[PDB]
């Protein structure tokens, strides 16, 4: 329905992450925090660090329990460690309710906390699957729903804001919201379209075709699910199994083929500027995804804008951005410049996720994003990596 004290209560932009305002312990700490569908880890920084202004102090709380447990992340891109424990968390702008919640504290990190990020910890809403050291570390989604009454759902609105925010304005900015335990119609226009969510680890969902500006990209689906697809808010970008990334960009040049770009441009690396006001959006193709829907041999699509997939930068007067769709030896991922196009609801209750055009998606006067069903696809199944 309506959720009015949790609409607006994210900020921050897809390349630095959407974080909501968490208090820890007893009386509350503030921190900030990374909304991470990617992920199962409720971590939070409990020692000083340089890009760190603010930290969990567990001496300072009246109800820290120490689980005498470490625990150690090393991730792709970066690593934390930590100490295991729980304290009581709220969530300021959300269910009026206080948890008994696990807290990793993190005491060492490398390549972890972003210099101006304004986050001081993630919040992991993933499945226990892949929660670190291992799945009998209850993520917090589970003990909100086990100790409350909040229904099994979450709903994410990111809202890009379609040009660079400055130090300042990104503060002072509304970045989207996160509603726990319901869906606000405010949020998006038209339908909300669901796909199963594949298996309960990642939010894994199951891509069966993909088309730019209507030209069906023509692989195996196997091959767009390759080794799994997944929804996370952690992730900047649309990021493609290599083969599906090589033939995506191979199509997206060709239909801006009007324009030509540095091969830097296409890796990810070097933004490309125009004057002011000027960015060519009509040369560059709409992106769909059909999902896999709840019914029988039924698919729906989401499309996407440029506008979502060029990520907008600071330099001068201009206007600049990066291509944020990039390859990947790990599967799909749907990141935060696809989640911006949608109103996506994480329906932890019926298995699914939900996907509707968002109400702060960026667009032009010519074309907007969408989300539209239903269509007949056969051996869906198929679709689905195995081993
Ligand atoms: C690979 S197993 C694993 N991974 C993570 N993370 C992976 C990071 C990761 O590359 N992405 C993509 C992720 N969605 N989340 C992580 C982030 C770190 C910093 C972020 C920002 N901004 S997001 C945490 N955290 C934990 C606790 C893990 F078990």
């Amino acid at each position: 329905g309506s959720f009015v004290e949790m609409v607006d209560n994210l900020r921050g932009k897809s390349g630095q992450g959407y974080y909501v305002e968490m208090t820890v312990g007893s009386p509350p700490q503030t921190l900030n925090i990374l909304v991470d569908t990617g992920s199962s880890n409720f971590a939070v920084g409990a020692a000083p660090h340089p890009f760190l202004h603010r930290y969990y102090q567990r001496q300072l709380s009246s109800t820290y329990r120490d689980l005498r447990k470490g625990v150690y992340v090393p991730y792709t891109q970066g690593k934390w460690e930590g100490e295991l424990g729980t304290d009581l968390v709220s969530i300021p702008h959300g269910p009026n309710v206080t948890v008994r919640a696990n807290i990793a504290a993190i005491t060492e990190s490398d390549k972890f906390f972003i210099n101006g990020s304004n986050w001081e910890g993630i919040l992991g809403l993933a499945y226990a699957e892949i929660a670190r050291p291992d799945d009998s570390l209850e993520p917090f989604f589970d003990s909100l729903v086990k100790q409350t009454h909040v229904p099994n759902l979450f709903s994410l609105q990111l809202c890009g804001a379609g040009f660079p925010l400055n130090q300042s304005e990104v503060l002072a900015s509304v970045g989207g919201s996160m509603i726990i335990g319901g869906i606000d119609h405010s949020l998006y226009t038209g339908s909300l379209w669901y796909t199963p969510i594949r298996r309960e680890w990642y939010y894994e969902v199951i891509i069966v075709r993909v088309e730019i500006n209507g030209q069906d990209l023509k692989m195996d689906c196997k091959e767009y699910n390759y080794d799994k697809s997944i929804v996370d808010s952690g992730t900047t970008n649309l990021r493609l199994p290599k083969k599906v990334f090589e033939a995506a960009v191979k199509s997206i040049k060709a239909a801006s083929s009007t324009e030509k770009f540095p091969d830097g441009f296409w890796l990810g690396e070097q933004l490309v500027c125009w004057q002011a006001g000027t960015t060519p959006w009509n040369i560059f193709p709409v992106i769909s995804l059909y999902l896999m829907g709840e019914v029988t041999n039924q698919s729906f699509r989401i499309t996407i804008l440029p506008q979502q997939y060029l990520r907008p930068v600071e330099d001068s007067q201009d206007d600049c951005y990066k291509f944020a769709i990039s390859q990947s030896s790990t599967g799909t991922v749907m990141g935060a410049v696809i989640m911006e196009g949608f109103y996506v609801v994480f329906d932890r209750a019926r298995k699914r996720i939900g996907f509707a055009v968002s109400a702060c998606h960026v667009h032009d006067e010519f074309r907007t994003a969408a989300v539209e069903g239903p269509f007949v696809t056969l051996d869906m199944e198929d679709c689905g990596y195995n081993i």
